[PDB]
Order: C-alpha cells, then structure tokens, then sequence
C-alpha cells in the first residue's frame, strides 16, 4: 500500500492520473520521480522545465555536473540523479523526440528503465512537446513495464482521449 490518490487502475501494475505531476510530486514524495529528459540534461521546457523550476533550478546545477563529468546520455537511456525536494531520486529518461527527428523505435528502449525501480512517479514518454504519438506510448509503456508505475498526465484532454481510447 502507498500514497498516491485518485489513480485510476488501468493495468495490474500502470495507474494513470489527469494532474501535475510535480504537484504529485510535492504531495507524494515518491521514492522515484521520472524526468522526460533530454540528452545534455537541458531542463528547459515540458516535464524537465517544471520539475527544474519547482527544485529552485537545482535540478539543473546537479545535472549540469554530471554533463561535464560523464558526457551525455544516449536516446533511450537514463541517470538516477537526487529528486531534491520533489522525490527521492529522479530517474532522468531520454525518450526519442519525433520534433527532434529521433528514432521513434527507442522509445521502448526508453521504458525499459523504468525496470530497475519497484515504483515510479512518471509521465507519459516522448508525448506532449516530444511529438510521439501518445496512444502509442502509453501502449509500449503498458507492454514494457512490468514495475509499479503512476502516470501524471497534465493536459486534461490528452488525459480524457488516453482513458477513453485504451485498450
Ligand atoms: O502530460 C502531458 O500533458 C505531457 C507531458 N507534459 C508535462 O507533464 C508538462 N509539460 C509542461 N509543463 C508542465 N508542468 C507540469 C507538468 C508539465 C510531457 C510528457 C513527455 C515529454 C514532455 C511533456
């Protein structure tokens, strides 16, 4: 049993909510909140924008470090990094970003990291601004994680098409 509230069940493992997810975060303090990151740990904008601003930019300073230390990651791979104020960890996740001209392929990939934690706070990978299909990836992420995952879906007509088109 743990904190989330409000998820609706949509598989054995996957829940899924229509709301922020660093309000989810802040309320929750989850073990592991996921980051839809980009290579270079750039937080600018979506996701990784807001959870960056919600740390007080430290999110950035940490990532920024591990850049100079260790290059950056591939598309389709991931870092646990701190979750400052917002979480434990934060598992930042480089899902393909079709805006990019990225290979929509990796995005299993991508989710295949989500394995390697029990339980994740987590948005809905390479959609919104990345340009994926969302339909799509919530179907690789409910065919490819087999770990507790809670989805936070911002747009709440995104939320309603998700809910009401799956299988
Ligand atoms: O769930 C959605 O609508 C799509 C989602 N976007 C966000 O979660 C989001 N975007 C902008 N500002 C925000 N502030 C708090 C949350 C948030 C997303 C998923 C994968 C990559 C990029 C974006």
């Amino acid at each position: 049993v743990n904190s989330f509230s409000g998820y609706l069940k949509l598989t054995d493992n996957v829940y899924i909510k229509n709301a922020d997810i660093v309000e989810e975060a802040k309320k929750v303090k989850p073990t592991v909140v996921v980051n839809a990151a980009n290579v270079y740990l750039k937080h600018g904008g979506g996701v990784a924008g807001a959870l960056n601003k919600a740390t007080n930019n430290a999110m950035q300073v940490e990532s920024d470090d591990y850049i100079a230390t260790n290059g950056p990651l591939k598309v389709g791979g991931s870092c646990v990094l701190s979750g400052h104020n917002l979480a434990k960890h934060c598992l930042h996740v480089v899902g393909p970003n079709v805006n990019k001209g990225e290979d929509i392929q990796l995005l299993k990939s991508a989710y295949e990291n989500f394995n390697q934690h029990e339980v994740l706070l987590a948005p809905l990978l390479s959609a919104g601004i990345f340009g994926a299909d969302p339909i799509h990836s919530l179907r690789v992420c409910v065919d490819t994680v087999r770990t507790n995952v809670y989805l936070a879906v911002f747009d709440k007509n995104l939320y309603d098409k998700l809910v009401s088109s799956f299988l």
